[PDB]
């Protein structure tokens, strides 16, 4: 099955998911001089003081934590989006080392992590039937460098020895995620696919130009996660992130000047 090592890796993804080398696909470099300003572009509208978490599971290539998206409780509007898009989980991508991790780069540079809040459109009803349009889903994207701890992030890592092998879940209850969030809401924007199979072309993309700061020992729990269920050899969770893909009949646009 699909993974991230030598021989399941991303470079294989196309033989049995051959949108892999489509028209939109994601992740993208984000050239800093050749994106649009746009000034018709709104602010981002990001509603997450109703969020509901639930759950915390490791899936075998990510943790993700997931959210009550029965109802408009956390919500993402305005920005280059119309309608209204809730959110079903988040997760990251990460690194063996802190100078690789993140999906996008912005002008070549590699962050050490990239969180993506996932966010799909209310009018489809729900996320499956989402998936299949062009405008079905809007993904937050977030970089993380390493410098001083995220406070709001520690409840996450903390939990992570309960998650270690795939296929396990904790209850994961009460967390509010505008504690990863940075201090401003600047923005590039470009459409796009989903980063793992099935790479569906269904995304919005919207990814943060402020890194948030995460610590040195923050990152290094990400690293102790397992790809492998409990009772198969130990392989590492690190490195589940993939690279950049031609951006082809694409602009990206940007929020701010
Ligand atoms: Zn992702």
């Amino acid at each position: 099955h699909w993974g991230y090592g030598k021989h399941n890796g991303p470079e294989h993804w196309h033989k049995d998911f051959p949108i892999a080398k489509g028209e939109r696909q994601s992740p993208v470099d984000i050239d800093t001089h050749t994106a649009k300003y746009d000034p018709s572009l709104k602010p981002l509208s990001v509603s997450y003081d109703q969020a509901t978490s639930l759950r915390i599971l490791n899936n075998g290539h990510a943790f993700n934590v997931e959210f009550d998206d029965s109802q408009d409780k956390a919500v993402l509007k305005g920005g280059p989006l119309d309608g209204t898009y809730r959110l079903i989980q988040f997760h990251f991508h990460w690194g063996s080392l802190d100078g690789q991790g993140s999906e996008h780069t912005v002008d070549k540079k590699k962050y050490a992590a990239e969180l993506h809040l996932v966010h799909w459109n209310t009018k489809y009803g729900d996320f499956g039937k989402a998936v299949q349009q062009p405008d079905g889903l809007a993904v937050l994207g977030i970089f993380l460098k390493v410098g001083s701890a995220k406070p709001g992030l520690q409840k996450v890592v903390d939990v992570l020895d309960s998650i270690k092998t795939k296929g396990k879940s904790a209850d994961f209850t009460n967390f509010d995620p505008r504690g990863l969030l940075p201090e401003s809401l600047d923005y590039w924007t470009y459409p796009g696919s989903l980063t793992t199979p099935p790479l569906l072309e269904c995304v919005t993309w919207i990814v943060l130009k402020e890194p948030i700061s995460v610590s040195s020992e923050q990152v290094l729990k990400f690293r102790k996660l397992n790809f492998n269920g409990e009772g198969e050899p130990e392989e590492l969770m690190v490195d589940n992130w993939r690279p950049a893909q031609p951006l082809k009949n694409r602009q990206i646009k940007a929020s701010f000047k």
